């Protein structure tokens, strides 16, 4: 599985409280990074990690703000931590954003008498506060 924690200008989200960006701290944009704790992957195998920063609307709908894909590798016992840095994002005051993550193995790792499918493990939950930031109103 994947668990994720967003950081907005260094301020972490948690399961009970979104990362808050003050109104003043929003001026120059917001540096958005995400930490990904993974388990039950395949040791030493490479994965394509795609992270998306989604604007969460009041009506529950999403709009993609940013996307980034990097190659990462699982370490010992298929568990460990990765990071994904979206860099500076020019986010809207008053709005809420959430980070989605999708890890897909480069090689076939899952099964016609051969492995034929890539392992996909994702965490795409628009309700997960640990992955969420809010840019505070004045």
């Amino acid at each position: 599985t994947l668990k994720t924690t967003v950081a907005a200008d260094g301020v972490n989200g948690s399961s009970e409280k979104e990362a808050l960006v003050s109104f003043e701290n929003s001026k120059d944009g917001v540096d958005v990074k995400d930490t990904i704790d993974y388990k039950d992957l395949v040791a030493n195998e490479k994965y394509n990690l795609t992270g998306k920063l989604m604007h969460v609307k009041d009506d529950g709908s999403l709009e993609e703000v940013a996307t980034k894909t990097t190659e990462v590798t699982a370490v010992e016992n298929g568990s460990g931590q990765w990071e994904l840095d979206f860099g500076n994002q020019k986010l809207q005051v008053g709005e809420k954003y959430v980070v989605f993550e999708n890890a897909e193995s480069v090689e076939n790792l899952i099964d016609n008498y051969e492995l034929d499918t890539k392992q996909v493990v994702k965490h795409e939950d628009k309700n997960d506060k640990a992955q969420t930031l809010i840019v505070e109103k004045p």
